[PDB]
C-alpha cells in the first residue's frame, strides 16, 4: 500500500476507476496534518486601521495614528489560551502595508509611530506571549502592499517582501502558519506585481520547516468565504489547484472551479482533472461584523448560537475554524470579545465533556454497505455525532448513514457524504442504547477511527434590540392571527407603536391601510386615533414608529389592516413593537 504525499499526477489516459485510486491514497504532509489537528485558531488583525476606524487602508494613512493606549498581548493570548485556540495568527502587515515590527525594510512602521517613543514592536510582545502560554504563532504578511513605492515593480518588490517575511520568520521563534492572502485591490488599472511565490515558499521552508504556507499557498486553502460556512460535502483531496502555480487560473478555468465553488472533488468531477492536490479548507470568520476593531460594533458580537453553528459548520464540516478577535484602540481584547470567548469555550466544554460511545476508538476497515455497531454508556441520551476517518491514508468515504437503537427499534440520525479529518452531525435528541454507522459509498477501503457522541445543549437566539420596542415579545403572547390581536402581559402606558415589515422588504401582503385599538380586558377594544396610513410603505419598508397624540393605557393591542391591493393585510407579532413610557 503506497501513499502519494500532497500531490498525485494522474497517467495521461488513466481512466475514472485509476483515478479514484489513485485520489483514495493521496495524503496530507506532516505539517498539513499537524495544521488539521488544531483545529481551533484565532485571527488578530490588527494596526493601523484599528486607530482610523478602516476595514482597508489605504497606504497613505499618517504612523502617528497608530497608538495603542496600554497594550497588552499577555492579555490577548491569556484570553485566547482560556478561550480554547491553538494559534494566534497576527496581521504584521494588511494590505495598508504599514508594518507592526520595527522593519529594516520601510519607515512605515511602529518605529514612525509615536508608541513607545517608537521602540515598540508588537510582533516581540505577541511573541513573548506566546513563549508564557506555550501558544502557537503565526503570521499574516499581505503580498498586496498599498504603501510601499516598490509594489509592481515585481522583482524589487519580491526582493523586498522576502525581506519582510525574513525578519518575522528569523526574529520571532517557530511559527506554524504563514497567511498570503489573495485579496487585490488595483483593480483593471493601478500596479500589476508578479509575485515570486516560490521564492517565498522556499524561504518559509528553510526557516521554518513546520509551518504551512496558506490561501496564496499549496499547504491551506480558503474555504471560499468569510461567514464562518464550510462544506457539508468537503473534499481535501481536490481537483483545486493551488493559486500560486502558474498554470492554477487556466486549470482551473477548465474544470469550473473556483475557492467558492460547490464541488471541489467528487468523482464526477475528477474526470477532466489531471492532477490531485492535499489542500485543505480553512474557514475564516470574524467575531464582528468587520475584521478590525470598530467600537460602533461592541454590541455587535456574535451570538453563542452563531458561534456554535460557525463551530459545528467548520470543524464539524473537515475545516478548520479562524476566528478572528480584534484588539481595540488601547491594545487590549475588548470586554464584550472576553465574555463571548469564555461563553463559547464554556459551552464547547460542557459539549464534549462526556462522550457517550464506549469503545468508540475500534478502527473499523470497510467498502460499501459496511456497518458497525457502537454500545453506548448506560442511560445515554444524544443529540450530536462526529465521526473521523484515518486522513493518513486519504479520504475516502462519500455516503453514510448513522443510526441509533432506540426501546422501539433502530432510528435514523443522520445522512453524511464526506467525512475526513472531522464531521459532526446534530439532530433531534433521541434516548438510544447503541449506534450504527454504515459507509454506503467509499474509495477503496475506508478506514474510520473514531465514533463519539454526545448532548448539545440547544440554543435560542439572540432577540434582536430594537430601539421601536422596549416591551420585551417574551413576555407577549398572541391573541388572534388575523387581525393580529396581543396580550401585551401586563398593564402598560404606551407613547407609539411601531409597525416593522420582516426584514425590512416589501411585499404584497404588507400593512398599509391600519386602525389600531387597545384594550384592558381583550374583549372592550378603543380606537387609537392615527393617520391610519403607513405613508409610502410599500416603497419604504423601514420600521414606520405611529407617535399617539395621548399616553395610551394597554394590557390588549390589535391591529385590522388591509394591502396595498386593499385586501386583509398578514402581520406577525414580530413585525409589531411599542413604547412604554
Amino acid at each position: 500500500e503506497n501513499y502519494y504525499v500532497k500531490h498525485v499526477e494522474f497517467p495521461q489516459s488513466a481512466t475514472i476507476e485509476q483515478k479514484v485510486d489513485m485520489a483514495a491514497r493521496l495524503v496530507p504532509t506532516p505539517q498539513q496534518y499537524a495544521w488539521q489537528q488544531m483545529e481551533l485558531t484565532a485571527f488578530l488583525h490588527f494596526g493601523i486601521n484599528t486607530f482610523t476606524g478602516r476595514e482597508w487602508g489605504d497606504g497613505k494613512e499618517d504612523p502617528a495614528l497608530f497608538n495603542p493606549s496600554e497594550l497588552d498581548a499577555e492579555q490577548w493570548v491569556r484570553t485566547l489560551k482560556e478561550a480554547g485556540f491553538k494559534m494566534v495568527l497576527l496581521t504584521a502587515k494588511h494590505h495598508d502595508g504599514f508594518c507592526l515590527w520595527p522593519t529594516a525594510t520601510t519607515k512605515h512602521s511602529v518605529a514612525s509611530s509615536p508608541w513607545k517613543n517608537g521602540q515598540g514592536d508588537v510582533v516581540k510582545e505577541l511573541r513573548a506571549a506566546c513563549d508564557k502560554y506555550d501558544m502557537k504563532f503565526g503570521v499574516y504578511l499581505s503580498p498586496w502592499d498599498r504603501n510601499a513605492e516598490c509594489y509592481g515593480d515585481s522583482p524589487r518588490y519580491n526582493d523586498f517582501f522576502i525581506r519582510q517575511l525574513t525578519e518575522l520568520l528569523t526574529n520571532y521563534g517557530e511559527v506554524h502558519e504563514v497567511w498570503f492572502d489573495g485579496a487585490n485591490g488595483e483593480g483593471p488599472n493601478g500596479k500589476k506585481q508578479v509575485y515570486d511565490w516560490d521564492a517565498f515558499y522556499q524561504t518559509i521552508q528553510r526557516l521554518q520547516p513546520k509551518a504551512v504556507m496558506a490561501i496564496m499557498g499549496d499547504d491551506v486553502r480558503w474555504v471560499g468565504n468569510e461567514k464562518g460556512v464550510g462544506r457539508e460535502t468537503e473534499w481535501n483531496a481536490t481537483v483545486l489547484t493551488p493559486g500560486i502555480y502558474a498554470r492554477s487560473q487556466e486549470n482551473n478555468k477548465r474544470l469550473g472551479v473556483f475557492s467558492k465553488a460547490e464541488d471541489l472533488g467528487s468523482r464526477k468531477i475528477l474526470e477532466k482533472a489531471t492532477e490531485l492536490f492535499w489542500y485543505p479548507s480553512e474557514v475564516d470568520v470574524s467575531i464582528r461584523p468587520g475584521w478590525f476593531y470598530h467600537a460602533e460594533e461592541d454590541g455587535k458580537v456574535k451570538s453563542l448560537k452563531h458561534l456554535s453553528d460557525i463551530y459545528f459548520q467548520s470543524v464539524g464540516y473537515n475545516s478548520v475554524l479562524l476566528l478572528n478577535i480584534p484588539p481595540d484602540r488601547r491594545g487590549l481584547i475588548h470586554e464584550a470579545d472576553i465574555k463571548r470567548l469564555k461563553e463559547f469555550a464554556d459551552y464547547r466544554q460542557q459539549t464534549f465533556a462526556d462522550n457517550r460511545v464506549k469503545n468508540g476508538r475500534k478502527y473499523w476497515s470497510t467498502t460499501s454497505g459496511g456497518e458497525a455497531v457502537y454500545a453506548l454508556k448506560s442511560k445515554s441520551e444524544i443529540n450530536l455525532v462526529m465521526l473521523q476517518e484515518d486522513i493518513t491514508k486519504g479520504q475516502r468515504v462519500e455516503a453514510f448513514t448513522v443510526e441509533a437503537l432506540t426501546d422501539n427499534g433502530w432510528k435514523e440520525v443522520g445522512k453524511g457524504t464526506t467525512i475526513g479529518y472531522k464531521r459532526m452531525l446534530r439532530f433531534p435528541a433521541v434516548n438510544a442504547n447503541k449506534l450504527r454507522v454504515r459507509i454506503d459509498e467509499c474509495r477503496l477501503t475506508a478506514y474510520v477511527s473514531q465514533v463519539a457522541a454526545y448532548y448539545a445543549e440547544p440554543l435560542q437566539e439572540e432577540t434582536t434590540k430594537e430601539d421601536w420596542n422596549n416591551l420585551p415579545r417574551s413576555g407577549w403572547k398572541q391573541v388572534a392571527a388575523s387581525p393580529l390581536t396581543i396580550d401585551l402581559g401586563k398593564t402598560v402606558t404606551l407613547s407609539s407603536f411601531t409597525y416593522a415589515p420582516s426584514k425590512a422588504e416589501v411585499k404584497p401582503t404588507m400593512a398599509f391601510r391600519y386602525q389600531f385599538f387597545v384594550s384592558m380586558d381583550g374583549k372592550s377594544w378603543k380606537e387609537v386615533p392615527a393617520s391610519g396610513e403607513f405613508s409610502n410603505i410599500m416603497h419604504n419598508p423601514l420600521p414606520q414608529t405611529v407617535a399617539f397624540s395621548q399616553k395610551v393605557q394597554a394590557r390588549f393591542i390589535k391591529l385590522e389592516a388591509t394591502t396595498p391591493d386593499a385586501t386583509v393585510a398578514k402581520v406577525n407579532m414580530n413585525e409589531i413593537g411599542v413604547m412604554v413610557i
